């Protein structure tokens, strides 16, 4: 590790310390004992401390703040990543390896809100990385080209709903993309907690979205991950929506290798993702119960669950409706996690009613 990358740092954890209303587990688990012992360290690729730590300094109204260039990254910097992923997770201790798959038993998953009065859509989404492939930050622009091509000629294949067609970025028109953002359904562009990890360089080669004519089946490429399965509706028929999920990532999974972890289950860039890789959501509306965002995220955290706006995480809700979801992924099962939402909806939902 050179010296300049050694400056970098030390001015990093002053500015962290010096930062009183900053609330990021970075800041939090980045003790000078946790520093002094890994930032002198650096991967086989070439990452360092600062590769890892630099958005969370950047932006200090991070939530967690730290990405993983490579997989070696999560060992390397053990230290760090350790009692952050423990601290988001809800709990997963040095010891403890994340399960094997389980998607569980689909048939026992409901309709989240029958009389349709709360609840807008209904989303679950997964994450994996190419087997072969660094990171976003370690990557080089002929990689994301090559990746995007990997990806889409797999997708090809996909079959009956799954059947699609594959769009690139590039040359993507600003008005379609702009569309494809705001119905819900494309990554946005220009994240500013992902640009400083370096995560979008060479934007916008090799990145894009392939989807089914329906648009309730699709793949993120090249984004925050290499891939993003993702099966959405309108609605409340989480059923509907977990089956057309498994059968996507089970039929991708069988034609493209993916990283996996004995104890980290499925590798992702972002720590949070690790494990099932699952986020699902639903967009909501609780008039009564979120009369105060900050009173909604309350009642939601005790029950696991995670309150984004509108837009995604770091937006505002509009027109009171929320994205909510199960916050943690690992040290779970695929089933747990989906029904960690459901569980936690259906419950708001009834607290909702209740409500004066
Ligand atoms: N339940 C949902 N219904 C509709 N759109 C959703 C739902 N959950 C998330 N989205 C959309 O997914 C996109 C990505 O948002 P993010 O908060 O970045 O989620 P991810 O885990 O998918 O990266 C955003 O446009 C957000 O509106
Ligand atoms: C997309 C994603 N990984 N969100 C979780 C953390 C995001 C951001 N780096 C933060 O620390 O708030
Ligand atoms: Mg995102």
């Amino acid at each position: 590790v050179d010296q300049a990358t050694l400056d970098k740092l030390e001015a990093g954890f002053k500015k962290l310390q010096e930062a009183s209303d900053c609330k990021s587990l970075l800041k939090k688990h980045l003790t000078k004992d946790v520093f002094d012992s890994i930032k002198n360290k650096k991967t086989g690729m070439g990452a360092t401390l600062l590769d890892v730590i630099q958005s969370g300094v950047e932006n200090l109204d991070s939530g967690v703040g730290i990405y993983a260039p490579d997989a070696e990254s999560y060992r390397t910097f053990g230290p760090l990543f350790d009692p952050i992923i423990d601290d988001y997770h809800g709990g997963f201790k040095l010891t403890d390896k994340h399960p094997p798959k389980q998607w569980g038993d689909i048939n026992t998953l409901v309709g989240l809100d029958p009389a349709g009065q709360f609840i807008i859509s209904t989303r679950v989404r997964c994450g994996r990385s190419l087997q072969g492939y660094p990171f976003n930050p370690c990557l080089t622009a002929e990689q994301y080209k090559e990746m995007e091509e990997k990806v889409s000629s797999t997708l090809s294949s996909m079959e009956d709903e799954l059947k699609g067609t594959y769009y690139p970025l590039t040359g993507m028109s600003k008005a379609t993309q702009q569309q494809l953002i705001d119905d819900h359904f494309l990554f946005k562009e220009g994240d500013r907690f992902l640009q400083t990890a370096n995560a979008c360089r060479y934007w916008p080669t090799g990145r894009g979205i392939f989807h089914n004519d329906a648009k309730t089946f699709l793949v993120w490429v090249n984004e925050e991950d290499h891939l993003r399965i993702i099966s959405m509706q309108k609605g409340g028929d989480l059923k509907t929506v977990y089956k057309r999920l498994v059968t996507a990532v089970d039929n991708i999974e069988s034609k493209l290798p993916f990283s996996h972890d004995d104890r980290f289950g499925f590798l992702t860039f972002c720590p949070t993702n690790l494990g099932t890789t699952m986020r699902a959501s639903v967009h909501i509306q609780l008039p009564k119960l979120a009369k105060d965002r900050k009173v909604l995220e309350d009642i939601a955290s005790k029950f696991n669950l995670q309150v984004r706006g509108t837009r995604g995480e770091h937006t505002e809700s509009e027109g009171g409706v929320y994205d909510i979801s199960n916050k943690r992924r690992l040290g779970l099962t695929e089933y747990q996690a989906v029904r960690e939402m459901q569980d936690g909806i259906l419950e708001m939902i009834k607290m909702e009613k209740a409500a004066a």
